């Protein structure tokens, strides 16, 4: 698991997050990685 945990400038009508990924060249399979988006307390 990893969590990122992230605070914006300001408050705001977040439309979307955009996550993007590079995985290794050397990859044989795509890995079975669950993504989610979650508020902090």
């Amino acid at each position: 698991e990893h969590v990122f945990e992230l605070v914006l400038p300001k408050a705001c009508m977040v439309g979307h997050v955009d996550f993007k990924f590079v995985l290794n060249s050397n990859i044989t399979n795509i890995p079975q990685i669950q993504v989610t988006l979650l508020k902090n307390k």
